[PDB]
């Protein structure tokens, strides 16, 4: 009686993402005054999110409801590649946000020609490379695959899909893909929140007659919460087999796609933005 149990929550989340997802997209599309050297960085992140949307979940939810795939040993390999490019395309879209933001306020006389409109498209290109670098070149190679005899079954027949991974290849998604944006953003928005005290504290001596944590706290609360539990786990079991379960992992996977639909909320609010949704229908 769990078929439709479980299974409607998987629809009414990738609609929900489809629709956030076309809505930003067409908003910036249409509109001329959304254009800004800022937002062309979210448009990446909003591409990026629909197509991992429509991509990996509806194919996903058939293995999570069925015993395996119908599909093709390559195409598994595909969907497996997919997924990680995707992450880590977020993962680093979001460092490069922090990072501009973080230029725009610490040092705003020498940021308004800092970042001019061409070359800023360039930093764009050189994160998906890099995404490529890690996501489709190691899982096409025998990288992907493991020495233990176990899941020999399923890496080298045609019925199993399911995930296995080597010593080196876990942890090194793990050190590139995560672990060196949070060191940066930690820090970063450190400096951040001290430069905002410090010109609220110089305000409120000139005039004698808290906006900036709760700002900063939805998004890093956000953040870590989605994504911090799956890369503990990733590099535990790896590193010692015997304590984790199989469907804990898929569990902490599937809880931090959710970031996906959760993101656009957190990471665009303006109210041209607002006029420009209550323009569209
Ligand atoms: C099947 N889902 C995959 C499995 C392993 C993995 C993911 C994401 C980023 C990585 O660096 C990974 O190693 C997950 O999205």
């Amino acid at each position: 009686v769990w078929v439709v149990g479980m299974g409607i929550v998987m629809s009414l989340i990738v609609l929900a993402i489809v629709f956030g997802n076309v809505l930003v997209i067409t908003a910036i599309a249409k509109f001329e005054r959304l254009q800004t050297v800022t937002n062309y960085f979210i448009t990446s992140l909003a591409c990026a999110d629909l197509v991992m949307g429509l991509a990996v979940v509806p194919f996903g939810a058939a293995h999570i409801l069925t015993k395996t795939w119908t599909f093709g040993n390559f195409w598994c390999e595909f969907w497996t590649s997919i997924d990680v490019l995707c992450v880590t395309a977020s993962i680093e879209t979001l460092c490069v946000i922090a990072v501009d933001r973080y230029f725009a306020i610490t040092s705003p006389f020498k940021y308004q020609s800092l970042l001019t409109k061409n070359k800023a498209r360039v930093i764009i290109l050189m994160v998906w490379i890099v995404s490529g670098l890690t996501s489709f070149l190691p899982i096409q190679m025998h990288w992907y695959r493991a020495t233990h005899q176990e899941a020999i079954n399923c890496y080298a027949e045609e019925t199993c899909c399911d995930f296995f991974t080597n010593q080196a290849y876990a942890i090194a998604s793990s050190i590139v893909s995560f672990y060196v944006p949070l060191v940066i953003m930690v820090f970063v928005y450190s400096r951040v929140f001290q430069e905002a005290k410090r010109q609220l504290q110089k305000i409120d001596k000139s005039e004698g007659r808290h906006k900036a944590l709760k700002t900063l706290g939805i998004i890093m609360g956000t953040f870590t919460l989605c994504w911090l539990p799956f890369f503990i786990v990733n590099i535990v079991h790896v590193i010692q087999d015997n304590l984790i379960r199989k469907e804990v992992y898929i569990l902490l996977n599937w809880i931090g796609y959710v970031n996906s639909g959760f993101n656009p909320l957190i990471y665009c609010r303006s109210p041209d933005f607002r006029i420009a949704f209550q323009e569209l229908l």
